């Protein structure tokens, strides 16, 4: 019974249904699912592999027609993923997407099972397929079979996995067990299913002469056809198993900084092609470039305030609540507020989040379209999204997609330039707190419990007690709105430990309150 066709069994189990517009396509989908099924059902593959063919099995219609019924599997199709190792699955998945002619292996078709396991959802094998030997290579020729296309020779170790599966499949088999195996498939099959029209079709379809008579339910019979599918099959999968300008890098130097790293980058992909070389992205060191990256933000704001440039003052709507754990404070230094926006995390590559900030700079960053803090903002920003890029192109030429590497390295091209445009115009006390400009005392009477805890959240960034932390834990006027903010719970989701922290500033204040 349905819902949504998703559907629902008694006890336990669900479906999908989907009805094909094609009456070709129904029986090519259900015949290479009744196929694998056939392999799984008589152990030729071991059971782990299961779940790697996703396949579609038939259903009967109150209407008397057919329709495709597949379980309902938790997956993400490789798109979401990506938008030696090891990929358990693959190699099945693939080599038998080869042999049953399934070309149109793409980012749509290959998924991932949750966890290790990964694998193929759509299958449509046997298109023009009598014929495209023995070189097997439909993947280029796209005589074809947003789709973007895994490429199986530049995937690494694929091949000889693929050909060991092949050759490991053929070990358990003979030319007869095959004959069973396609007999038995094509049993399952209604007899009902495709009118006498669409198997003359089909016939020029697959390219097979011995297809047009033959019928398809457990009444009847299809010899002849079983022979030349076992035949062909047996073929293939000997083929298989024995399978067989320039590369190009960007590469990182022994001691350089990020904007420098970007320009060697930079000539090499303005002054070279992409026609006579084949981009290699592997040894690309993404993580160490995140390090300079991030030490080049530091430097950035040392500089902008070594030199005494620049402030967001005016500019909070938030009024005094704290969002996300933090509330917004004036007296915050720039070259803090630029760190906390512009620095990427180590080892997950993603930006961090000062979301009291955010508002305040956007507008700001409208009204000052000319500010210093604009221009390093669209600098640092650049960085990032070279960053970000690189990580799509190396996922991506992980499972050899062509199509959004070329892509994503035109946007490479595209930000390097970029930044370095960018990058060309860059070039134009308080000892009582290490992350504030220096405030007095009643020019933060005017603050609130929430603002004053951020302080003293902030102060604690530091080793020794600093003198700001120091005049706000001395003062009992402010313990009250403090301690009330601690208590209102709005810090309990930080990052910095914020239970600890609180706690500590409880000791330090009972430390002031004795003498």
């Amino acid at each position: 019974v349905r819902f949504a066709g998703f559907y629902k069994d008694n006890d336990g189990g669900k479906f999908f249904i989907k009805k094909p517009g094609d009456p070709r396509e129904l029986f090519t989908e259900l015949f290479a699912g009744l196929l694998l099924k056939e392999f799984m059902k008589r152990g030729l593959i071991d059971e782990s592999y299961f779940p790697s063919l996703i396949c579609a099995d038939v259903i009967q219609f109150e209407d008397k027609s057919y329709g495709l019924i597949q379980p309902l599997v938790s997956f993400d199709e490789l798109h979401k993923v990506i938008g030696q190792n090891k990929y358990f699955g693959l190699s099945m998945a693939l080599m038998f997407s080869l042999l049953l002619g399934a070309h149109s292996v793409h980012s749509g078709n290959i998924v991932v099972l949750n966890g290790e396991e990964k694998e193929k959802s759509k299958q449509f094998g046997r298109i023009d397929w009598g014929d495209r030997y023995f070189a097997h290579p439909n993947n280029n020729d796209n005589l074809y079979a947003k789709d973007y296309f895994l490429n199986y020779k530049k995937i690494n170790g694929l091949f000889p996995a693929m050909a060991e599966k092949a050759r490991q499949l053929q070990s358990k088999l003979n030319p007869e067990l095959l004959v069973k195996i396609v007999t038995s498939a094509l049993k399952n099959i209604p007899a009902d299913l495709i009118d006498e029209k669409t198997k003359i079709q089909l016939a020029a379809y697959m390219c097979m002469d011995s297809f047009k008579e033959a019928t398809f339910g457990t009444e009847g019979n299809c010899k002849d056809f079983a022979i030349a599918m076992a035949t062909l099959l047996e073929n293939r999968l000997g083929k298989i198993a024995v399978l067989k300008l320039k590369p190009l890098t960007l590469l990182m130097t022994s001691s350089t900084s990020f904007s420098e790293t970007i320009n060697q980058w930079a000539d090499i992909l303005k002054t070279t092609d992409m026609e006579k070389f084949s981009f290699d992205s592997n040894p690309i060191n993404l993580l160490e470039l995140v390090k300079q990256f991030n030490l080049y933000v530091d430097e950035l704001a040392i500089t902008c305030e070594a030199n005494n440039v620049w402030l967001f003052a005016l500019y909070d709507n938030s009024g005094g609540e704290a969002i996300h754990g933090h509330a917004f404070v004036p007296y915050y230094k720039e070259s803090i507020v630029l760190r906390r926006l512009f620095t990427v995390d180590p080892n997950t590559f993603n930006l961090s989040r000062f979301a009291a900030f955010e508002g305040p700079c956007q507008l700001y960053c409208k009204e000052h379209k000319d500010s210093a803090w604009v221009k390093i903002q669209t600098l640092l920003t650049l960085g990032n999204g070279i960053i970000n890029t690189l990580k799509i192109i190396k996922q991506a030429q992980a499972f050899g997609i062509d199509e959004a590497v070329t892509e994503n390295l035109k946007a490479l091209k595209e930000q390097f330039i970029a930044f370095q445009l960018a990058e060309a115009d860059i070039k134009e006390p308080n000892k009582e707190s290490e992350f504030f400009y220096p405030i007095d005392e009643k020019a933060l009477a005017k603050m609130n419990g929430y603002q004053l805890a951020t302080i003293c959240l902030e102060e604690l960034n530091s080793p020794k007690p600093s003198p700001l932390i120091e005049r706000i834990l001395s003062n009992k006027k402010f313990w009250k709105r403090i301690n009330s903010a601690f208590e209102s719970g709005v810090f309990k989701g930080r990052t910095d430990d914020p239970a600890g922290k609180i706690a500590k500033i409880r000791e330090w204040h009972q430390l002031l309150q004795i003498s």
